[PDB]
DNA sequence: ACTCTGCCAAGAGGA
């Protein structure tokens, strides 16, 4: 810490305390929070000490202090011995140990149990699998998740696997196989992929049918009824006896089918292909196990990485079932079957390979010291091996990363070969686009591992359903006996009742995420999907597996997927933003070094003749501003901004773009972040007569464009054919969907001339990025004064992450075109945004709109009903308040006490909301619809408490919102409730936003009213300079204290 | 692939393959609208149907004189249209390609003529690519594309495989009318670019016309519907 | 110092 000068700092600066434990517990909670430690099967272990020394014979020798009591009260000496000394554990790190310490110095060495590193964090098999011949691989393929594409020998894997799962459960017979084969190939999912891949779906027929042969032998061998001598004879030696002494296999059945399965005891997951019952004969004797069978197509190699695989499987069994001790590797080619025993040596090594896998996955930021910068930390190192290099998927990305953020200080230690290979790899790339990746890379990984997306399925597993009832994101004691339907293999209707006291009492709504487990232990995390339906009796979700095997019996719970904050695509669309193609490179040039975006003059050739008279149609019903924003991205050679300000109608501005577009026979991308959004401009659209494809789930896309979606026209015409389907692909130049569906196989075949992006200002830049590999040209629909991308975490805030592409690109001005006229917000209302956020920008579109004034029919009559509460003739404050001929109204709080309520870092004030309930109320019995009536405030705990209060007066459908959840929205009146009042004077950081403000101030037509106390927010800038313009024409009104008559009957 | 599969079924004369039926053939919505057009037509005619239905490789018809050639070609595109195929369908000549295709225009069956539209029959005119072009003012790529992408039926003359959208598509089946008059390597060139293939031919009448005396001892008016017709199974 | 919508996913082979 200090740097001393004379001796009597070399003497203060000793140390030795405690406090020591609280530095990694704080470490522990920042990347597993909330980890209850506990003992026994599912222990939980926080690591305080850290030493290595000299066996009694003279080895090397990891010793560990560790405790399983958020107090002070043990701390367990645990010794790892052997290859077990090199488990990169640290102090703070949470540990698990398979076979709890029930002895006091407690080994694990060579030869008994296993040390887990982060428990937690669930590896897949594969992954770890992989990680033998290149942990840096393994790495790489967990976080750019799309740089193994989609391979023509991975789709006849797909198909052949689910030909096999769906023959095991009925018959092997040739003419079946040849049935299942015909109806498996028709099935869009496959249908995608041979379109993806441009292949010919008759080739991949032919393909499969080659294999068909080899399932019959398969269970002509293994599945025959017969004497138990005539199945094959193996050596199959298991702990379970004394053996040694070959013996016959039987496969008696199926009993599951695709089995995935979360470990929390090893750090796994996985998916089994088959699990089988099996009957193993020796000597007129017969034993019978379940087993995981692991199907594989294409060459019968018996690797270590497959046999690695099926030992990885038997652990995985463990959490489900007794230990199988070994499973099966069957290579469908051939019908060969392989015995895979799972020896203690094989567990413990792969054991070992996923904690290196788990700590290079969980260290990705370097820290200097505790405080100075964030860094990316180094990968695993580039390997020795050519071999292993040369037939690397990762390549494009390992160049990438050893050049653009771990390239040398001092030491290269990369073999020279690899070396050079870097060089090819990466010399296309300029130092600013080595440099925007890296920051990019870090930004996303800093908000990734962020406290908010960190949060571990423990509750599932441990808490029974019982405690989080009482919350509001689990159910329990739920029970299925219906049949289970389906929509398509992968969705699988299940309803669920109670029988019990109906307990709907709980925060799920239709289309969450949510994971099912039983309620035992051994039935955790049976399966993911979305709810449907929310009945109060029953509840219905969509799962991805067939549940009818579990008896009747058994009691379910729902617990909602929370937060894993991915970024596998934007680092993808980073990746590809690197890559050495001239459609990567106009972007690098555009976006990284800010090109600037030609223009041509206007002339009569510019469009097409024929498309001339159309086009004029659409421009008549254009405002200036608007047309002008047309021709500019009819004149661009590469991008267009159009700023979007609040109320000038992007949604129509869009639509007609669009239309001029399509009329001039140029191809289309339309794409937003939301569904709604991209959804809105296709209802206009669709007004228009205008043909488009919507690409996406159909349940997330809006009721009347669900007819336009992929999904549904190939359930209502029966499309069952590649050319079908090609056909449907290519039946509109406009394609419509999120910035996300990315990944759909059309963008693997299909080019655009242009993508529209709108939001373009609220994406993450990187998300930004992902449609625009896809077209030519582009055009950003925008306005940097309305909310920015959302960053929750500071540091990668404070590196630049909430600038948008739509900011990033405004430096270009000639690129730029503003929309100004709006059609929402009366003068007084439009004046106040104009004079706070516009410049003076803004004018409004009509005197019909400018002139416009909140409509009470019933004002006479609920003025006079509140003269039975107190005196309200001559009230300074409620006349003013519900005159339509005064649209702005601020409502000062500082009379009234009307303090906070601060609780678990969310901000209320029950002062405020009783007032704006009651204004509420007022306005609905003067002839207001609750409909035109929207209540903002700025922190999401005051919203629940707006919520109650008008449930419990019979107003509940006024809607209750932040700032964010009314982005290009409107509503007639608006009132907001500013919560922040205190006196010792803590400020957020959320109020210090104008562009939050701006969006509050901009969502009103007729009338906005504002609450809250002066003196609080006037010390936030946009606040203070709010108050300038409110004073500066007296729209302040004080309320008086909470004892006056016109306030006690509220408060 | 494509080229070792022609060669080892042309030059090498590798058996070429059928399944046994089973309803699963044809897509289950397909079945009674392919009845119908089945229904129209005699046994042999049916026979044909099946076995094209049956092929990984390809099938030879053999229209024997006044057997309806045309006929059955139509009937055989409504049906491997109705099941979502799409098809390339050729001949030698511009009016054997077009007598088929009055007929498909009867039955509503949408398709695209490439050739100059000239040298098209007058009531095929309005369904070329030149006509179109002319018709509609197509004046961009995405439009053109949108014509080619029209029409899962693409007709066209075997000297036409020159045509642009040979470089960007393929095709399920192609069928080739008259193929025991064409020139062996002319029959080639649609084949490569289709999955599947279908002859209609008869060697018992004129074979491709060789002027050539040596030419012809060599074995140059084997049409390539005669060299295949020693797979029985496919004929 | 508190603001939140999108992605189906672990493996389909390659040696
Ligand atoms: N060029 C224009 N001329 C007249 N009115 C317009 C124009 N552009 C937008 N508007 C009006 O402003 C509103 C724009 O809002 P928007 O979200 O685009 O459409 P809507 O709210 O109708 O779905 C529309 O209600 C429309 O009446
Ligand atoms: N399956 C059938 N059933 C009844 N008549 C048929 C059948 N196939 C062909 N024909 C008859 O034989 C003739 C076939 O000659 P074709 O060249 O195919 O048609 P067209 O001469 O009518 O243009 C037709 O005129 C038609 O009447
Ligand atoms: S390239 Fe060589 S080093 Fe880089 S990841 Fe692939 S295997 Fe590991
Ligand atoms: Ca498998
Ligand atoms: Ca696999």
């Amino acid at each position: 810490g200090g740097h001393m000068e004379p001796l009597d700092e070399l003497d203060l600066l000793l140390l030795e305390a405690v406090p020591r434990v609280e530095l990694l517990r704080k470490k522990a909670d920042a990347l597993f929070p909330e980890t209850v430690l506990s003992r026994g099967v599912d222990n939980r272990y926080l690591v305080l000490a850290v030493e290595t020394s000299q066996n009694e014979r003279g080895a090397e020798e990891k010793r560990l202090h560790v405790t399983a009591s958020q107090d002070r009260e043990h701390e367990v000496l645990c010794i790892l011995r052997n290859g077990w000394s090199s488990v990169p554990v640290e102090p703070g790190d949470i540990v698990h140990l398979e076979g709890d310490c029930t002895s006091e110095p407690w080994i694990i060495d060579d030869d008994f149990g296993y040390f887990i590193l982060y428990p937690d964090m669930m590896i897949s098999g594969t992954s770890v699998a992989s990680s033998i011949r290149c942990l840096r691989r393994a790495v790489l393929s967990e976080t750019f998740r799309g740089s193994d594409p989609a391979t023509r020998q991975m789709l006849i894997g797909t198909i052949l696997h689910e030909v096999f799962q769906k023959a095991i459960s009925e018959s092997f017979a040739p003419e079946r196989l040849q049935e299942l084969a015909l109806q498996t190939l028709r099935e869009v999912r496959h249908l995608k992929e041979m379109y993806r891949l441009n292949l010919s779906q008759d080739e991949i027929l032919c393909e499969v049918e080659e294999y068909l042969p080899s399932f019959s032998k398969w269970a002509e061998d293994f599945m025959r009824k017969g004497p138990s001598s005539e199945f094959p004879q193996m050596q199959l030696s298991l702990p379970s006896d004394g053996r040694s002494s070959p013996c016959n296999i039987e496969v008696v059945k199926s009993l599951d089918i695709e089995e995935s399965i979360w470990s929390p005891r090893f750090g796994l997951k996985g998916k089994i292909d088959v699990t089988v019952g099996v009957k193993i004969h020796r000597d007129c004797k017969m034993k019978y196990k379940v087993m995981p069978l692991e199907l594989k197509t294409g060459k019968e190699s018996n690797s270590i990485e497959h046999r690695s695989q099926v030992v990885l499987y038997t652990l995985l069994s463990q959490e489900r079932r007794e230990d199988p001790e070994a499973g099966w590797l069957l290579y469908l080619k051939t019908g060969q079957m392989y015995p895979v025993p799972a020896n203690h040596l094989d567990k413990r090594e792969l054991l070992k390979l996923r904690n290196w896998l788990a700590a290079s996955l969980l260290h990705r930021v370097s820290r200097a010291a505790p405080g100075e910068e964030a860094r990316l930390s180094a990968l695993p190192q580039i390997i020795e091996e050519e071999k292993t290099c040369k037939y690397c998927s990762q390549i494009g990305n390992c160049a990438l990363y050893s050049r653009a953020v771990e390239e040398q200080g001092d030491d290269a230690s990369i073999p020279e070969a690899m070396l050079s290979k870097i060089q090819e790899e990466t010399r296309h790339l300029q130092l600013a686009h080595l440099k925007y990746f890296s920051l990019w890379c870090l930004m996303l990984t800093l908000e990734s591992q962020s406290k908010d997306n960190r949060k571990t399925h423990q509750s599932i597993w441990l808490t029974p359903a019982s405690e989080l009832e009482e919350s509001g994101n689990c159910v329990g004691n739920l029970v299925r006996t219906e049949p289970v339907s389906r929509v398509c293999d992968g969705q699988y209707l299940h309803n669920f009742q109670r029988k019990n006291g109906p307990m709907p009492a709980t925060n799920l709504m239709a289309g969450d995420r949510i994971i099912l487990s039983g309620e035992e232990r051994k039935l955790f995390a049976l399966s993911k999907g979305y709810v449907k339906k929310m009945n109060k009796a029953a509840v219905t979700c969509l799962l991805d597996r067939n549940l009818s095997t579990l008896p009747a019996t058994t009691v379910f719970r729902l617990d909602r997927e929370e937060r894993h904050g991915d970024i596998s695509t934007p680092l993808g669309n980073l990746s590809k933003l690197m890559e050495s193609t001239d459609p990567s490179k106009r972007l690098r040039e555009l976006i990284i070094d800010f090109r600037e975006p030609q223009f041509i003059a206007y002339l009569s050739s510019v469009l097409p003749h024929d498309a001339k008279d159309t086009v004029a149609n659409i421009l008549k019903g254009l405002n200036k501003p608007q047309r002008q924003a047309m021709k500019r991205v009819l004149l661009s050679k590469d991008y267009t901004l159009i700023v979007g300000m609040p109320g000038t109608g992007k949604t129509t501005t869009i639509c007609a773009l669009v239309r001029i577009l399509s009329a001039c026979g140029f191809s289309v991308l339309l794409t937003s972040y939301t569904h709604s959004a991209v959804d809105n401009i296709l209802l206009k659209l669709a007004k228009f007569k205008v043909g488009f494809l919507r690409l996406g789930q159909s349940h997330k896309v809006h009721p009347d464009i669900q007819k336009f979606t992929e999904e549904e026209i190939c359930r209502s015409r029966s499309i069952a054919s590649l050319a079908h389907l090609e056909e449907l692909y290519n039946s509109h130049p406009i394609v419509a969907t999120t910035c996300m569906g990315i990944n759909h196989p059309i963008f693997s075949r299909k080019t655009f001339d242009f993508c529209i992006v709108d939001e373009a200002s609220q994406i993450s830049q990187p998300v930004c990025l992902g449609p625009l590999f896809f077209s030519r040209r582009f055009v950003l629909v925008g306005d940097h004064q309305q909310l920015p991308p959302l960053v929750v975490n500071r540091e990668a805030r404070a590196l630049g992450m909430s600038e948008s592409l739509f900011k990033r690109l405004e430096r270009n001005e000639s690129a730029v075109v503003q929309l100004t006229v709006q059609y929402r917000m009366n003068r007084k209302i439009m004046s106040l945004s104009n004079k706070l956020t516009y410049a003076g920008k803004l004018e409004c579109g009509s005197d019909r709109v400018a002139n416009a004034v909140l409509a009470l029919p019933n004002l006479k009559d609920a003025r006079l009903s509140l003269q039975l509460y107190a005196d309200y003739s001559d009230s300074p404050w409620l006349a003013g308040v519900l005159e339509p001929d005064n649209p702005v109204c601020f409502l000062n709080t500082d009379k009234v006490p009307a303090p906070e309520q601060v609780e678990n870092g969310g901000v209320s004030n029950v002062t405020e909301a009783r007032l704006i309930v009651f204004l509420t109320s007022t306005f609905i019995k003067a002839g207001c619809s609750p409909s035109d009536i929207g209540v903002i405030a700025p922190y999401r705990q005051q919203l629940r408490i707006i919520s109650d209060l008008l449930a419990r007066s019979s107003v509940g459908m006024v809607e209750v919102n932040t700032v964010d959840k009314y982005q290009g929205r409107d509503k007639s009146l608006i009132l907001v409730s500013f919560v922040r009042s205190n006196e010792d004077g803590t400020l957020g950081e959320l109020l210090k936003d104008w562009r939050r403000l701006n969006v509050a101030l901009t969502r009103a037509k007729h009338k906005l009213i504002l609450l809250g106390s002066v003196s609080s927010l006037k010390r936030f800038p946009p606040l203070g300079t709010l108050f300038d313009h409110l004073n500066a024409e007296q729209l302040i009104l004080d309320l008086p204290s909470r004892e006056h008559e016109s306030l006690s009957h509220i408060l």
